[PDB]
């Protein structure tokens, strides 16, 4: 049965005077290091000679290359590309651990393929967020969170569970639920949702664009409708509060209600489940883990030619224009990681 | 051709039309509680028809001017018929044509009543769309942050020649300028939007259900499927966060390398042809009467079918699955009471 940890389940007393060394400063570190830091946890950066190191100095942290934030920690957040885990762990991370200190991973991928390891006397754990990072400071601010996963995966000192829920409750994931679930089931499943449905989701948006136009629609208001007013981000933030269904039932008309379910549950083809499970087949047998360490290479030269291919497809110059064109609401971001 | 837009934002239109004009918000649902309360808080004399039930109550209760429908047009110069498409064509011939004031504007927010003939243009008064792309919470949170949702709007009859700015004032009182307001015409507007509700609301529900189905059979955890698919809110923000930055640049701004990696192995190649072809075939049964003829059916006995489909789709396991991961995982929430009092 779950286990699924809230702030009634955890408590900052096992960080009383004790340092986190944040090892990275992107997506998920600026946010950690951030909420760690407002939650008055002492925290400190330790980053390579990038970008990051800068950023992390101009928003008011303590950095230094990461050998040197280990050595000063009780607890390490390895925050960085998952590819990259094995040669910093070997060089940087292991001969600087501290007796009883533990290592924490935001993804099971590195535990998976043993680039990170359990060592003698050091704990070892998973807490992997189950949102990136600008929500994650933004539901902080607004005494919100985002949920978590974790995994206790080596505990010689018997007080890594106290320790990963506290660095938990620090960054706001018990304000949604932190639940127990093995690090290798995490892997498989945070990967099918990055190469099943993320994909799947914006072909099918693509895909209707594509059909309006064909079929003689305005490309702006097809982009709209597909996505670009936010209709169908909305309906599916909402969802994730109320349930899809019933968003339809609550804010559609009777013409959208009669017009969803004469088609909800018979729109696609078996072809769809089949490649679902040819995508799982590939994560939980290694194929996809040998893609990405080749995809690795020169660092990620292939992944630059798909990114800005991708910005030159028809969804994305109509983005473009539309986005121009209309104006979206946002909110102010500079300052956002400030203390 | 993209030039050929007309977009119409804040620096487009004014509220000095609406000066010393009262506009009757005919219904109070999703689109007419939003347009009644926007109207209100822009200074626009506002009152409310609707027949009688709990949404009479409501706007009694959020401090409206509330009557029946025809003595609510009887008093208006501007009307906006925000209730249900299948009712618009008994509430026209019966309570509104007959108590449309000379001059005066009537507004539809959809054009399927309109392609149907269902509502009709008739001497000596204006007919106009003025279609939201949102919903009415959000019309009503962006208004209050000083934002607005798009709309599609068309001037179908215009006896005034008035009638452009007059839907524009209207269009700035509610928000929709601060995004834009694109003409498109009513037919048009009426199959696109089917086609959104009709094909892809249904087959983006169903792929995050593929999802979960999937994982479940694999034999995960049922809680973290259902998290992963959408109940973590981790798809809707990368969809509303798309909206803001494009879909491709969100992936590229705020995934991991891995998931980048991952993401871009199967973009453009994780659906068969027969996706686009079944895309097709529900255009081909907007655009040819089909749906309006389904639509009509469905409407008897008060959407009887609909109840009956609501019903079932709770009890899906998807929606089975919704309520544990609700009960046991707090989603971040604002609170809504009073949303739409002054
Ligand atoms: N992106 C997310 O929302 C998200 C959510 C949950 C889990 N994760 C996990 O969090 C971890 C960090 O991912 P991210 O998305 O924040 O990554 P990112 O791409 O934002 O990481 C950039 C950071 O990694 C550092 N870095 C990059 N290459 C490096 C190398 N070779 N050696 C040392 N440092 C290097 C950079 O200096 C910078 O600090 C990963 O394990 C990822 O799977 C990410
Ligand atoms: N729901 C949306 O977000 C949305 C967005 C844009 C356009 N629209 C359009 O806006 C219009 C209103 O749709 P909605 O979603 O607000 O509807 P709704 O289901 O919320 O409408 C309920 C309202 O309609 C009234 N009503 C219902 N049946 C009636 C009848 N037979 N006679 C008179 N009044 C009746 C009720 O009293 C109540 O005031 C429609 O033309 C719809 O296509 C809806
Ligand atoms: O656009 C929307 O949000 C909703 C509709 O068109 C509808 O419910 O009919
Ligand atoms: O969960 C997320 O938001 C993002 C990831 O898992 C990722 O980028 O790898
Ligand atoms: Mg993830
Ligand atoms: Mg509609
Ligand atoms: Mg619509
Ligand atoms: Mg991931």
């Amino acid at each position: 049965n779950d286990l699924i940890y809230q702030d009634e389940h955890a408590s900052l007393q096992p960080l009383e005077g004790r340092t986190v060394a944040v090892i990275g400063y992107g997506i998920q570190g600026r946010a950690f290091a951030a909420n760690l830091r407002d939650s008055g946890v002492a925290v400190r950066v330790g980053n390579i000679d990038d970008r990051y190191f800068e950023l992390a100095r101009a928003e008011g942290h303590r950095v230094t290359n990461i050998a040197e934030a280990v050595a000063h920690a009780d607890i390490v957040l390895l925050l960085i590309p998952d590819e990259a885990h094995g040669a910093v762990f070997d060089v940087d991370i292991a001969p600087n651990l501290r007796d009883g200190a533990l290592l924490c991973v935001a993804h099971g991928h590195s535990l998976v393929q043993g680039d990170v390891r359990p060592l003698p006397g050091r704990d070892l754990a998973m807490l992997a967020p189950r949102m990136y990072g600008d929500p994650i400071r933004r539901y902080y601010l607004a005494g919100q969170g985002a949920p978590a996963y974790f995994d206790i995966v080596a505990d010689h000192t018997g007080r890594a569970r106290d320790r990963v829920l506290a660095i938990a409750r620090a960054v706001g994931f018990t304000r949604a639920g932190v639940m127990a679930l093995g690090y290798r089931q995490e892997t498989f499943l945070d990967l099918f949702q990055e190469q099943f449905l993320a994909p799947a989701l914006v072909d099918l948006v693509e895909t209707g664009f594509q059909v309006l136009v064909e079929r003689g629609f305005n490309p702006k208001a097809a982009l709209l409708e597909v996505y670009g007013s936010g209709q169908m981000g909305k309906m599916m933030l909402d969802g994730a509060d109320i349930g899809l269904d019933e968003v339809v039932a609550l804010q559609g008309s009777p013409t959208c209600q009669v017009g969803y379910h004469r088609w909800r549950g018979r729109t696609l083809p078996t072809a769809v489940r089949e490649l679902a499970a040819r995508v799982l087949d590939q994560i939980e047998g290694g194929d996809f883990s040998a893609y990405l360490k080749e995809q690795a290479s020169n660092d990620y030269a292939s992944l630059d030619d798909a990114r800005r291919a991708a910005l030159k497809r028809p969804l994305n110059v109509a983005h473009a224009q539309v986005r121009a064109a209309f104006r979206f609401p946002t909110e102010a971001a500079g300052g956002l990681y400030q203390a």
